[PDB]
């Protein structure tokens, strides 16, 4: 049965406003796209990161 | 070519820590599973959603 949780190889320190700050030893899901109908989206106004519901947006 | 920025049509208030708060008329980016060698990754000890270097971590 498939893996349930990541851990840590090393310390991560993030950079940018995309990625995850993480220490050595953490505990991790990797995450899907998509969660039903759920879509992973980044705020470029709030710079944060998360699931929201596919019928809340439109194309620009 | 395909679309880079979507609009929310309406206010949403989230209630878990995967999802994203997000007023109407935010702009956001619907993102990718992974970038590179870079997956998305959901912490389970910060509860903070990013991307992370793959290699820098293992199964359970």
């Amino acid at each position: 049965g498939g893996v349930t949780t990541f851990v840590a190889l090393y310390d991560y320190v993030a950079s940018g406003e995309t990625d995850l700050s993480f220490k050595k030893g953490e505990r991790l899901q990797i995450v899907n796209n998509t969660e039903g109908d759920w879509w992973l989206a980044h705020s470029l106004t709030t710079g944060q990161t998360g699931y929201i519901p596919s019928n809340y947006v439109a194309p620009s």
